């Protein structure tokens, strides 16, 4: 089997091995740099089969040496069960991270765009875009809505590694860093469960403690991947986003000329930033399954190229290019099925309050240095840039 990846990820550019094996063989046995041999998936109608069909099974990963491009499997909580264990959280998620929810931080949200570019612009240009804004933007907003303080990023913010890390931490490191992480989350449940405030981890303990719904190692786990998607996911996505809307400045134009267009705008950026390094977490057949003419046999698994699947020509017409005006847009950036994405609306929210903020705020907004000098983040399972800088 081929070794997988094929070649580490370099900016957001994308293999041109996807498109070739799209073409002529869209599931190819490989080696993983962890755990088992896997069968590769690349389209998108085989991405929405592994994601959804219930014979495709995250839970069953546990009793293999998971196929995976990190040292050790990850912690990923209700992401890494099957009905009825993810019926039970998934349910007491939707109940409590309610789309009211969501909707209300709108002010607070606009409101923390606004103070960061009164930041910017009384520091002066040049300014960053990742530590200046994306960072934390994403970062006070999924501390607001969790309840994790934002002001212990500078304990919390150098164990988040640790879930994603592939090439560049070790076993130890990663085992300590999940523990200190879980530990620091344990001990903010004991202080919200005595006195709970107006955030997630406090409704989370509540309703679980009085249905007596969760265990408490679920609930520090659950919280915890919920404060790396809210912390690395969103910022990762927000900046890989300006990245190429300054990459592409002819749909930048166009934006800001229709601003209506910003909703489908956010969607293409959900599609066509590669932000997925390689693969998401891999799933386990239950049954043989034939996808794009290979036979997955039972027991063996599958990895969910979702970047690929987004460039799938059979389904997006020119799906190697960026445009913001694109109506058809089934991506997969938010997953599908089961596992789908619960922090789509307020991922989306925060898309749209950061490029409308920055664009209404900063008209002049531009990349103070050519495509080719940027420092990406390297050995994590997404894209991120370490620094953007701009002026205006
Ligand atoms: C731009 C930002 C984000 C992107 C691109 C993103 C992407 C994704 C994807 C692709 C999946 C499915 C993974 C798979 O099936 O292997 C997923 C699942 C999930 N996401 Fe997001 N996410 C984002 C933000 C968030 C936020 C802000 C939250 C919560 C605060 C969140 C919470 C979750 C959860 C809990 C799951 C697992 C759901 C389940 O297993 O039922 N995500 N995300
Ligand atoms: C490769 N998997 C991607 C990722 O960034 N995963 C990271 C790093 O492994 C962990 C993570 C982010 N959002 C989560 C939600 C629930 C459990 C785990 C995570 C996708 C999840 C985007």
């Amino acid at each position: 089997p081929l070794s997988y990846p094929f070649n580490e990820a370099v900016a957001l550019d994308v293999d041109p091995l996807y498109a070739k094996l799209r073409a002529e063989e869209p599931v190819v046995r490989v080696s993983c740099p962890f755990g088992e041999d896997a069968w590769l998936v690349t389209s998108h109608a085989d991405m929405k089969t592994i994601l959804a069909d219930p014979r495709f099974s995250r839970a069953l990963a546990a009793e293999h040496d998971e196929s995976r491009l990190t040292p050790l499997p990850i912690h990923t909580s209700i992401l890494g069960m099957d009905s009825p264990d993810h019926t039970r959280l998934r349910r007491l998620l939707a109940k409590v991270f309610t789309m009211r929810r969501v909707e209300l931080l709108r002010p607070r949200i606009e409101q923390e765009a606004d103070r960061l570019i009164d930041a910017l612009i009384a520091e002066g240009p040049p300014g960053d875009l990742m530590e200046g804004f994306a960072v934390p933007f994403a970062g006070t907003v999924v501390c607001d809505l969790l309840g994790v303080p934002f002001e212990d990023r500078e304990q919390f913010r150098g164990w988040l590694d640790a879930f994603s890390a592939t090439t560049v931490m070790t076993e130890e490191e990663i085992e300590a860093d999940t523990e200190r992480l879980h530990g620091y989350i344990a001990q903010l449940m004991v202080r919200r469960r005595a006195e709970p405030q107006d955030d997630l981890i406090s409704a989370m303990v509540k309703a679980s403690d009085e249905e007596e719904k969760l265990s408490e190692k679920e609930l520090v786990e659950l919280a915890s991947v919920l404060l790396i998607a809210g912390h690395e996911t969103v910022s990762s996505q927000l900046i890989d986003s300006l990245h190429v809307l300054f990459t592409h400045p002819e749909q930048l134009r166009l934006l800001k000329d229709r601003p209506e267009l910003m909703p489908g705008t956010v969607e293409e950026l959900m599609r066509f930033v590669p932000l997925i390094s390689h693969v998401t977490f891999a799933r386990y057949a239950t049954e043989d399954v034939e996808l794009s003419g290979t036979l997955v046999r039972a027991g063996e698994s599958v990895l969910p190229a979702i970047p690929s699947a987004n460039r799938d020509e059979s389904v997006f017409e020119n799906a190697d290019r960026f445009d913001l005006t694109r109506e058809h847009n089934p991506h997969l950036g938010f997953g599908y099925g089961i596992h789908r994405c619960l922090g789509a609306p307020l991922a989306r929210l925060e898309m749209q309050v950061a490029l409308d903020s920055l664009l209404r705020r900063l008209p002049e907004l531009r990349c103070a240095v050519p495509a080719e000098s940027l420092e990406w983040k390297d050995g994590m399972q997404v894209r991120s840039l370490l620094e953007l800088p701009v002026l205006w």
